[PDB]
């Protein structure tokens, strides 16, 4: 059985959303917080029309299905995708996914009830990407600096918003990371970092180490 | 079957850690609340991932990460734990704990199926534990 | 009116797109004629400047949203 | 003489394929030289804002047709 | 037997196409009435290569050679084609369309005898589509 | 037989060094030539102690036993190692690599004589790797943007050459390297980047694309 | 058995290379006598390393990729290829030919041991014309 | 009192170790409470650039007598 | 004579490694009381600045290089 | 039967440190003379206790811990230990070395009860390397 979601909840993310903009941390997380349960496309397609204007939402449209089409590829490429099946009869076609497959146009409770659990965490994680792709192309990592006054916590968390939400590949951004927290982050964490009798290999690691022996100050 | 937390509370408890911060009394007991019954890992994945700044999220990886470890290695030390079994078919790994087994990664569906409430209650409480760990070392 | 509207010579190009498919999408046009309406109206009206943006695009835009990426993309920033 | 032709400053670009095509086919070339003489004329005559936009052209042009095409889709509407 | 048309109708059609321009609804009509018999691809080429300037005939080249090939797709999609035979020995290649096959190339009379009707009615709207898509493009 | 390199062109060689310094990619290419033949631990020891001043000489001595001590724990994570055997009796042990076993040290001929093929051209690349280590370290890719009168081959060579000189893993150089040459790369490069039809997935092919498509100027 | 090029020769092409350039006449004349010899994957990718800045050596592995590849199109085309056997079993993989196959990787003289005349010579000449395109392409 | 013992701008360190632990062993404290006091005091006290010197400790340091070994080892020699 | 050889004022200490390295290497030691040697007349000679910065490593330096890769980090840029 | 040492031997050796220092070998010689009999882990720990400093004791009772951690790790290395037995259950822990172990935690007569002579002279010796390694280090 189909619910949906508070009226009261999107009015506040829709208030939120014009406030602090698109790429706040803050919006992010108010997004993810009602990203929770699994939406079939009429709730996501819905919550997008309402809280995004129109060109936003045009640019939201063409990253969505740009990603679904990936998912399908990807489920093209695996017969072990959640949203399909063992046989092919029940491969999932974009129809499907998008909402647009017969029985589902139009109406939310046929549509919550052809569809797999499988399709719908798969079109709540596209949709997600989605928001976030168009939330970095409507308003540079390479130019992150640790300031003079800025504690380390805070650059470390602008840095890491800034590489993770950039284009380089996933496999990507841990190396990228750990070099720009050596680079970067003013000489005395540099030489911090540097006599580091262990060996770090993971961002959380040399956060939590340069924490521990930071220059209380 | 799987039902995911209230979008709702989570966006209060996420405004509580950013007024409050990660180690007043109000804000643990919070977390307590929204960790009464037993998530799987991917709830309190997605769960750490909304309420956390990126950095304390990567700390909090990694201090859940040590916590596994070391239950794993009691739970090797003891065959009689609520998610070992009695055979050797049943032991624990590691990629079943943190949700990368076989018909687990990215599926809440297919976790919710496969997992022990042992392994449950083992994962909250690990992950409570590490939460207190990275709170304490962020401030 | 969507057949009225103009990109004023101050106005940016989102608040155009916005209030251009908000005009288009809340209007007695089938569902079918949306697309390629908003998309002949960015290309004839969005100030001449903005025209040869679009008209010298070395691929071929085939959606609002690509041309609204390729044109905040290649914009004059000013 | 097909090397001394060049777009004037207010020539359309038809009109100047038409006339290049015209003296280079109408020449002493053999056959099979008549197509890359076309082409390398288009990229080097046809002044510079075609140039340039015959250079950045993400897909390769193989043909005096294909650059003719090309060439009338993305053009500076003036 | 090959019968060329009259240098007369191609040399009124090209005046036509010079005053009227290639878009007018009177040159198409006329277009029409000299493609009204199945032409074979000699008789086209040179039609075309005597009405239309050199940057529009190249472009109709290019057009020609995509509409045959999309023919020749659906050809490979259907055995049945009035230009195809029951067997694979008469599958017919874009050479014996565009008349660079075997015992074509620079012969009309070969290439009548060779060629089959539903391979001229093909080639000819064909031709006809791709005359239509220029004249949409050069005005 | 053991024949000795041309104190000629060793000669040539210091003095390029001298002039030039340690990192110039003209020495680096010198040494790579210097470097065709697979050397004896002697010639490699004492081309090193010729070309090298005294300092440079010791942290090459370092970065050379650190480097063939990796080479020693692959050798013994696989045994189809070239300089190992099949049998035990053939484990090539570090006296062997750099010269200080039985019946080598301070004799070129027997070095020659037990050495393997194998041994000689992981004992080179072993030699080659510190070179490199030691040149970086005894004189930033993030700082590194294209001039606006500087080719973009200038520009890619410099980037490379800072990227692969530095101390970010193996597997993170050409992701770096592209998202390096879409950020810097002033804007004309990087708009001609942007609006490619394919998607460029190497550093090379983003070479050649740009090389096709680039404004001569 | 492997013997190496002299870098004597190494470095005067090196030389010729960075004051000649990539496409003067005199520079390909050198790399054709360099080119002599059939060289083993080894010689030839360690030659363009040191002569080749970093981007034209990107550019050249991927070009003599291309080659290569069409010489294996058109060994599969033709089973009497030089680098080719009659049977099945001496159907020759890029892995050979780049040097990737096992018992080749890193080894010259195992390259030098499994590798074939024939093979050697398609690799040297797919060298050649790769650079040729990537001197063309440079300037 | 242990707790009102600071290291002096001229002391020395040795000094200030063995004048805080005499006073932190001669107290009204547990037995099982010494050691973590000494070492807090040898944080926090024990003039900052002591301080830094055992905050930037790659090793963690878990006894007084590591301590005092560490700070006699990398003290700043005047 | 190795055991006479200080880091002068206004000397890199580079040069100074060079020199020492050497006179000590071209001497009358056994070969193996070179490195002990070496480390000892960095400790000892290398102008106080020096001395502190070798002084005060929070890792224990335990090789001539590793020695000269620290100092060469956290030198003093003059 | 416990007899303890000297309170005046004990104080002209205190008096001896306290003057000549740590390291002098007048005052190593002294401390050879009262480690000439067997003491058991009371006796050692109250003499220290005695003529070292607050600072130089937590530095012999580290090294003290370490000396004879490398001592219990030959002891798991060879079961002929004369601290050992020949079964497992006379395998010799560290809380029977610092005199921990049950039984002896306060009490010397207890302790000199339970304790053998190879486990004592072992506990000596340790404890005479630990001071050597304090009085290198102190000064």
């Amino acid at each position: 059985a189909w619910t949906p979601l508070e009226p009261k909840l999107i009015t506040r993310l829709a208030d939120t959303v014009r406030t602090k903009g698109l790429r706040s941390p803050i919006t992010m997380a108010e997004v993810e917080a009602l990203m929770s349960s699994p939406l079939l496309p009429h709730d996501v397609t819905n919550l997008m029309r309402v809280i995004l204007g129109p060109a936003p939402y045009a640019l939201w449209m063409d990253a969505w299905g740009v990603q679904l089409q990936t998912v399908i590829a990807a489920a093209t490429r695996d017969p072990r995708h959640p949203a399909n099946g063992q046989g092919r009869g029940e491969r999932t076609n974009l129809n499907r996914l998008k909402g647009l497959a017969d029985g589902m146009v139009g109406n939310p409770q046929g549509q919550a009830a052809l569809l797999r659990p499988g399709e719908l965490v798969a079109i709540t994680a596209s949709a997600l990407q989605a928001f976030r792709e168009v939330a970095r192309l409507a308003e540079p990592w390479a130019d992150i600096m640790q300031g003079p006054s800025e504690s380390f916590v805070d650059f470390a968390n602008r840095l890491i918003k800034a590489v993770e939400g950039s284009d380089l590949p996933p496999s990507a951004r841990a190396p990228v990371i750990i070099d720009c927290f050596r680079q970067k982050s003013q000489p005395d964490i540099q030489q911090l970092i540097r006599t580091a009798p262990s060996t770090l290999t993971t961002p959380g690691e040399i956060i939590k180490y340069v924490l521990d022996r930071q220059k209380t100050a």
